[PDB]
């Protein structure tokens, strides 16, 4: 049943970091402005965990200074509030996030010149960060996506070479693996899960931002080009909504796009279905 979720965009950047949180329904084409972030955020990651929206990670980037977050930030869309949760052991700009088991898994991302590759795990219930085991590659710019309890982490950059390479981390072991490469290097891309594959769509080969997308079946164990998008961008932000995917903003080496597009796998064709009040890359996205 459509029940009336929304995507919800968080923070951003365009002149500098945003501290914006909109609400998109696809149903009727409108936005809303929520309750902003306190402190201005981009390149975080969101997810929703127990109905709550989490910002995690990012950067403050403005004339006042560039600085790297560790913070972990709570929104309750039914009471239109932020509320500050326990901070993650290192800032990581341009992290990737998961949920496994009602936890938030932060992987990678970067702190000044420091490309982690570290892992922690928030638990909800006691708001306690935890560390977990690394990954094999240092990943900053890292998209992240969870499929049957399994978390896939795609792409970046290990602080000297860009990625076409991916990891599975496997949570009861506590052990990552390798698996195979993209077709594509690819840090700041968008990464999601939608039916059986892990979508990478767009981001930067270390030449060109890129609109082509690929997913990798996890049965099949091969990664395959499907439609790319209209505009080429990286640091966009995805999501899946009511079984499409739709990427919002990002940059295509010279705007900081207010387009969202919108994936159908049916059809593998993409529409762009709406604006963004503003232009912007960097975002936190999540459905709830």
């Amino acid at each position: 049943p459509k029940v009336g979720r929304l995507i919800y965009t968080a923070g951003g950047y365009f002149r500098q970091s945003l501290s914006y949180l909109e609400a998109y329904n696809p149903s009727n084409g409108t936005w809303l402005r929520l309750a902003d972030l306190q402190v201005p955020r981009s390149g975080l990651a969101g997810c929703v965990v127990g109905g709550l929206l989490y910002a995690v990670g990012g950067r403050n980037n403005s004339p006042d200074g560039n600085t790297d977050s560790s913070a972990l930030d709570c929104y309750n869309p039914m009471t239109n509030q932020w509320s500050p949760c326990a901070p993650m052991s290192v800032p990581r700009n341009r992290i990737g996030v998961g949920v496994i088991d009602g936890h938030i898994y932060a992987v990678g991302g970067s702190h000044g010149c420091i490309h982690h590759n570290s892992v922690e795990r928030y638990e909800p219930e006691r708001d306690e960060w935890h560390l977990v085991a690394p990954m094999l590659t240092r990943r900053i710019g890292v998209g992240v996506a969870v499929l049957n309890r399994l978390l896939y982490a795609v792409g970046g950059f290990d602080g000297t070479n860009r990625l076409n390479s991916a990891e599975c981390y496997y949570p009861e072991r506590n052990e990552w693996r390798m698996i195979t490469a993209m077709n594509t290097i690819r840090s700041g891309a968008g990464v999601c899960v939608l039916h059986n594959c892990i979508y990478a769509a767009g981001g930067y080969d270390g030449q060109d931002q890129l609109n082509s997308v690929e997913r990798y079946d996890v049965e099949t164990e091969t990664w395959t080009f499907v439609a790319p998008m209209k505009h080429r961008r990286s640091a966009l932000g995805i999501t899946v909504h009511q079984g499409r995917i739709y990427v919002l903003g990002g940059y295509d080496g010279h705007t900081f796009l207010d387009s969202v597009e919108c994936y159908d796998p049916d059809t593998d064709t993409w529409s762009e279905v709406t604006r963004m009040t503003s232009g912007r890359s960097g975002v936190g996205v999540a459905v709830t």
